[PDB]
DNA sequence: ACAGGTAAGCAGTCCGCG
DNA sequence: GCGGACTGCTTACC
C-alpha cells in the first residue's frame, strides 16, 4: 500500500514524523529537512519558477529550516517580499507526500480516555493537580480495548475491586447495565497506589502511544490534569513521557483569578470531541455535559446516581468505575453515529496537514491551495499584515408581516461558491476595474455592461474568462464532493419517509430487516416487500436510515462549511490571499443576483398569471425567495383537488416546469450581462408550503426579517409522510428559551399553521393553567456567561450589567463561602431564574451552571420564590403575542360586542 | 491570530414628560 | 413613574 503520515513536528531543525510504512507497520523518523523559499529575481534568469503573478522567481535552498527562518526577518528588515511555504510543516508533507492520500483507518491509533479525579474542595484545577487520580478508562481504535486503571487506596477512601459481573447486570438488578456490546472488550487493572498506577498508564502509553488522541474535554481538562499530576511527582521529565518525541509546550491562560493550562503533546494530534462537536455539529446546546449531549443525541438514561459525585467513588466505588468506562463508550457511541473523526482524517489528508489543523479552515485552505501551486510549480506570495476592515455582505428583505396560506420558496446551490466559480473570483485571475453604477442599476438591467472581454461583478471588479484561478479550481473539487454526500443524504431521507408511510400497514409477523445501502433511492423491489413488514423490521429499517442520513450530512454540511469558509477567508487578515476586492466582488454579485431575479420571478407570475403590479416574491435572504402561492391556487381553486397531497403534487408540477425554466431563463441572461465565465447560478425549488385542505389553519406567517414558519409539506423533493414545521428565527429555535416553552410555543405554532384560532386558543388557556406544574429546569432559560467579572462590583451587580449576569453574581451571594457548591465557569452556559419581590437572595433572578440541577442548599428556596408569572409573560406570552399580532390572530378569544347573550 | 456579514430580541441607562 | 432612543449582549439566518 501507498505509505502515509501520522504526525508531524517542527523541532529545532528537524522534522518529527510518524508514519506507516509501505508494509503498513507504524514507524517514526527524525529528519533535518531542506527547505526551500523565493525570491523575486530578474527576467534576466529565467527559470522554473514564477509566482501566481507571473513574475519570476529564485530558489534558495537552506541548509536547515532555522537560516531559513532568519533569512524571511531579514528580507523583512531590508523590505522586500520573501515569498513561498513559511509553515515547514506542511512543506514537509507536501514534498513527502507528493500524491494523493489513501490512508488505511484501521492503521491509525485513535484513542479514547476520560478520568476520574475524586475532590473534596470544587472542581479540581489541572494546574494544580493536588487530587489523586482515581481512575483512567482508555481505549485503543487498533486493540479494540477499553483499557480500565482503578486505585483501589487513596486518601479519600480505600474500596474493592470492580465487578464485571455487577456492571454488566441491569440497573433493575442493582447492576450498572454497562453495554454487553463491550464487556468482552474490558480490560480490567486495580492498583494498591497511585503512584504505580500512573507508571503503569506511562509505559502503558508508550506501548500504545495514541496518533489522535480523544476524549470530552480531554484537552480542558484529562490531558492537563495527567500531564502536571504525573509531573507534580514522578518529576517533570517523566510528564514528557506522554509525548512520543519528549517535547511538550505548556500554554498558561490565568484568566483572572485562577490559572488554566494547555498542554500541547508533539507528535500527537488531540482532536477533543467537545471540540470537534462544537464546529461541526450545527447545535447550540444549553448545555454541553456529555451526559446531556448522549441525551441529545443517543436518546439514552441519565446515569442516575445518589450522593453527590464527590462521594460517588467512597460510597459506591462500583457504579464510579463503571460511570467511567461507560462515559468513554458514550463518546464513542456519538461518533459512530456523527462520524467526525472520519471527516477529520478525510479532510486533514486530503489538504495534507496536521490532523488538528482541520479546526482551521485557513490553514486548511493555505495547505490546499499551496499544495496545488507546487504542482504548477509556482510560489506562493507571502502572508502580509493588513488592518481589520467591514464589508458589506448579503441583501435581506424586509417582508410585510401578515399569514400566508400557501407559499413555494426557491433557493441557489452553494451560493458564493458557485458565484466564485462563475465569476473565476481569485487572487490571480484579476483583470482590472470599471466605472460602477448603482447597484440598483445592475439589477433593473439599466447599466451599461460593464465589461466585453472580461468577466464580472457589479463590485467594479474584472476577472480574465479564460485563464483558471486555484481558488475556483481547489473550490470546485471539494465542492463536488459536498455534492456527492448531499445526494446520499437526501436519498436516505426520502427512504426514511418511505418507511414511515409503511408503518400504517405493519403486516404482523416476525421478520427480518432487508439488506440495503440507504444511501440509494429504494428500488420498486424493495417498495414492494416492506408495505409487509412489521413494526419489528421496520423500525430497524427506519433507524438504520436515520443513521445513513446524518452520517451523510455530517459529510456533506461540513464540505459546505469548509469552502464556504473559503470565501471567508477572503475577508479574514490572516489569509494567505486576504482580499476585500474578491470577498466584496462576492457579496456584491451575490445581492444582485437575488434581487435580479426577485425581479424577474416577479415580473413572470405578474404575467402568466393575470394582476400585474402584484409582489409574489414576499420574502428573501441572501440567495433565496419565498413566492406567494396563493393566485396559483386561486387560479385553479379547490374544486380539483381532492386531497392536500393533491395542490402540493400540483406546486410541484408547477415548480419545476414552470417556474424554474423561466428563472433558468432570467440568471441565464444576467450571466451574459456581466459576461462571467459560466453559468452556474442554479436556484430550485426549496419548499412547498400551505395548510391542510379545508382547514382553519393559516399554514405559515412572518413577524420580520429572519423570523418564519411555514407548514411544509415537500423539502427538496422529500414529501414528509406528515407534515413537518419549517421555523426559523423564532423563540422555538433559539437555546436560551426554556425547553417547556419551545415545545408550548412550536405547539402554538403548530395549531396555528394546521389547525386554527381556536385550536391555538384553546392550548393557550391550557398551557397557561398548568404551567405553574412545569418542572423548575424545564422552564429556565439559558445563557452563555462572559465577562461575569466586569460587573463582579463587589458580589452586587455594576454599571449596565446583564440580567444573566446579574443572575450569576447573586448566585455566588448565596454560595459565598461554601468552597463545595458548583461554580460558575466564565464562558459556560447557564440556567436563569426570575425572583418575585422579596427572597433570602434578595434580587430580580438567580443563574447556575446548566445541565445541572441547582445544589441541594440553595434549590428548595429558589424553588419557592420562582416567579411563574414573570417566566410567563417574558418568555411565552410576549412572544406569542408577536407570532399571532402578525399571524393577525388572537391567542386570548377577546370580549365580542355579542358578551350579553351566552 | 487562526471564515464572513446581517439582524432580531432582551434588558440597562438616560431623558423627555404638567 | 414610564415609553423610547441607543447600547451591550446573546443568538440565530445566510
Ligand atoms: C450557512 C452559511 C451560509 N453562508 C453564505 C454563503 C452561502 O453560499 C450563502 C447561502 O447559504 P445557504 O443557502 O445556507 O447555503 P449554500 O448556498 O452555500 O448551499 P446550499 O443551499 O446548496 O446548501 O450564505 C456563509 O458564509 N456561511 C454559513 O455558514
Ligand atoms: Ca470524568
Ligand atoms: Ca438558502
Ligand atoms: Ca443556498
Ligand atoms: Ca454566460
Ligand atoms: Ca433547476
Ligand atoms: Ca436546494
Ligand atoms: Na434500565
Ligand atoms: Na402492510
Ligand atoms: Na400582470
Amino acid at each position: 500500500m501507498k505509505e502515509f503520515y501520522l504526525t508531524v513536528e517542527q523541532i529545532g531543525d528537524s522534522i518529527f514524523e510518524r508514519y506507516i510504512d509501505s508494509n503498513g507497520r507504524e514507524r517514526t523518523r527524525e529528519v533535518e529537512y531542506k527547505p526551500s523559499l523565493f525570491a523575486h529575481c530578474p527576467e534576466s534568469q529565467a527559470t522554473k519558477y514564477f509566482d501566481i503573478y507571473g513574475k519570476p522567481c529564485t530558489r534558495k535552498l537552506f541548509a536547515n529550516m532555522r537560516d531559513a527562518s532568519q533569512w524571511i526577518k531579514r528580507m523583512e528588515d531590508i523590505g522586500l517580499e520573501a515569498l513561498g511555504m513559511d509553515d515547514f510543516k506542511l512543506a514537509y508533507l507536501s514534498d513527502t507526500y507528493n500524491y494523493e492520500i489513501k490512508y488505511d483507518h484501521t492503521k491509525i491509533r485513535v484513542a479514547n480516555f476520560d478520568i476520574e479525579v475524586t475532590s473534596p474542595d470544587g472542581f479540581p484545577e489541572p494546574s494544580q493537580a493536588k487530587h489523586p487520580i482515581d481512575a483512567i478508562t482508555h481505549y485503543d481504535s487498533i486493540d479494540d480495548r477499553f483499557y480500565v486503571f482503578d486505585l483501589l487506596n487513596s486518601p479519600y477512601g480505600n474500596v474493592e475491586e470492580w465487578s464485571i459481573e455487577i456492571a454488566a447486570k441491569l440497573q433493575e438488578q442493582g447492576g450498572d447495565e454497562v453495554p454487553s456490546e463491550i464487556i468482552d472488550k474490558i480490560i480490567y487493572m486495580p492498583f494498591d497506589n497511585e503512584k504505580e498506577l500512573l507508571m503503569e498508564y506511562l509505559n502503558f502509553w508508550q506501548q500504545k502511544t495514541p496518533v489522535i488522541l480523544t476524549g470530552w474535554n480531554v484537552e480542558s481538562f484529562a490531558i492537563p490534569y495527567v500531564y502536571n499530576r504525573i509531573k507534580n511527582i514522578f518529576g517533570e521529565s517523566t510528564a514528557k513521557r506522554l509525548s512520543p518525541h519528549r517535547k511538550t509546550r505548556v500554554k498558561v491562560i490565568e484568566n483572572m483569578y485562577g490559572s488554566r493550562e494547555i498542554i500541547t503533546l508533539f507528535g500527537i494530534s488531540v482532536l477533543d470531541y467537545i471540540d470537534l462537536y462544537k464546529k461541526f455539529s450545527f447545535t447550540n446546546q444549553p448545555s454541553y455535559s456529555l451526559d446531556y449531549i448522549s441525551e441529545f443525541e443517543l436518546n439514552v438514561g441519565k446515569l442516575k446516581y445518589d450522593g453527590p459525585i464527590s462521594k460517588l467513588r467512597e460510597s459506591n466505588h462500583q457504579r464510579y468505575i463503571s460511570y467511567n468506562i461507560i462515559a468513554v463508550y458514550r463518546v464513542l457511541q456519538i461518533d459512530a453515529k456523527r462520524q467526525f473523526i472520519n471527516l477529520s482524517l478525510d479532510m486533514g489528508y486530503y489538504a495534507k496537514i496536521q490532523i488538528q489543523s482541520v479546526f482551521s479552515p485557513i490553514k486548511t485552505w493555505d495547505a490546499i491551495i499551496f499544495n496545488s501551486l507546487k504542482e504548477q510549480n509556482k510560489v506562493i506570495p507571502q502572508g502580509r499584515s493588513h488592518p481589520v476592515q467591514p464589508y458589506p455582505g448579503a441583501f435581506v428583505k424586509e417582508p410585510i408581516p401578515n399569514r400566508y396560506k400557501y407559499v413555494m420558496s426557491f433557493d441557489l446551490t452553494s451560493f458564493y461558491p458557485s458565484i466564485i466559480r462563475q465569476v473565476n473570483i481569485s487572487p490571480e485571475t484579476i483583470a482590472g476595474t470599471f466605472k460602477v453604477a448603482p447597484l440598483h442599476d445592475y439589477i433593473n438591467a439599466v447599466a451599461e455592461r460593464p465589461s466585453d472581454v472580461y468577466s464580472c461583478s457589479p463590485n467594479g471588479m474584472m476577472y480574465y474568462k479564460d485563464r483558471d484561478g486555484v481558488v475556483p479550481t481547489e473550490i470546485t473539487k471539494v465542492f463536488n464532493q459536498r455534492k456527492e454526500h448531499k445526494g446520499y443524504m437526501l436519498a436516505a431521507q426520502r427512504n426514511g419517509e418511505i418507511i414511515k408511510e409503511a408503518l400504517h400497514n405493519p403486516n404482523l409477523s416476525v421478520d427480518e430487516p432487508l439488506d440495503v445501502d440507504y444511501r440509494f433511492d429504494f428500488s420498486d423491489e424493495i417498495k414492494e416487500k416492506i408495505k409487509k413488514l412489521s413494526a419489528k423490521s421496520l423500525n430497524e429499517m427506519l433507524f438504520r436510515a436515520q443513521r445513513t442520513e446524518v452520517a451523510g450530512m455530517t459529510a456533506q454540511i461540513n464540505r459546505k462549511l469548509l469552502i464556504n469558509s473559503l470565501y471567508g477567508a477572503l475577508g479574514n487578515v490572516w489569509f494567505r490571499y486576504y482580499d476585500l476586492r474578491n470577498a466584496t466582488a462576492i457579496t456584491t454579485f451575490g445581492q444582485m443576483a437575488l434581487q435580479w431575479i426577485e425581479r424577474k420571478v416577479n415580473e413572470y407570475l405578474n404575467e402568466v398569471c393575470g394582476t400585474e403590479g402584484e409582489a409574489f416574491v414576499l420574502y428573501g435572504d441572501t440567495d433565496s425567495i419565498y413566492v406567494s402561492a396563493d393566485k396559483i391556487i386561486d387560479k385553479v381553486g379547490e374544486s380539483k383537488f381532492r386531497d392536500t397531497n393533491h395542490w402540493v403534487d400540483f406546486l410541484d408540477k408547477f415548480a419545476r416546469e414552470r417556474m424554474e425554466p423561466a428563472i433558468d431563463r432570467g440568471f441565464r441572461e444576467m450571466c451574459e450581462y456581466m459576461n462571467n465565465k459560466q453559468h452556474l447560478m442554479f436556484m430550485d425549488r426549496e419548499a412547498i408550503a400551505g395548510p391542510p385542505l379545508g382547514s382553519k389553519g393559516i399554514g405559515g406567517f412572518w413577524t420580520g426579517k429572519k423570523r418564519y414558519a411555514l407548514n411544509v409539506w415537500d423539502m427538496e423533493g422529500t414529501r414528509y409522510a406528515e407534515p413537518k414545521l419549517k421555523i426559523m428565527g423564532l423563540e422555538t429555535q433559539k437555546s436560551s428559551t426554556p425547553k417547556a416553552v419551545q415545545k408550548a410555543l412550536k405547539e402554538c405554532i403548530r395549531r396555528m399553521l394546521q389547525e386554527g384560532e381556536e385550536s391555538l386558543q384553546e392550548y393557550f388557556k391550557e398551557f397557561e393553567k398548568e404551567f405553574r406544574q412545569l418542572n423548575y429546569i424545564s422552564i429556565a432559560s439559558v445563557s452563555s456567561a462572559n465577562n461575569i467579572a466586569k460587573y463582579d462590583v463587589g458580589g452586587f451587580p455594576g454599571p449596565k450589567c446583564p440580567f444573566h449576569i446579574r443572575g450569576i453574581l447573586t448566585y455566588n451571594r448565596a454560595i459565598k463561602g461554601n468552597i463545595d457548591a458548583p461554580q460558575v465557569v466564565e464562558g459556560e452556559k447557564v440556567y436563569v431564574l426570575p425572583l418575585r419581590e422579596g427572597n433570602p437572595f434578595g434580587d430580580k433572578c438567580i443563574a447556575w451552571p446548566s445541565g445541572t440541577e441547582i445544589t441541594d442548599l440553595i434549590k428548595d428556596d429558589v424553588l419557592h420564590w420562582m416567579d411563574y408569572t414573570v417566566l410567563l409573560e417574558k418568555t411565552f406570552i410576549k412572544p406569542l403575542e408577536g407570532f399571532t399580532s402578525a399571524a393577525k390572530l388572537d391567542y386570548e378569544k377577546k370580549a365580542s360586542l355579542f358578551d350579553m347573550f351566552d
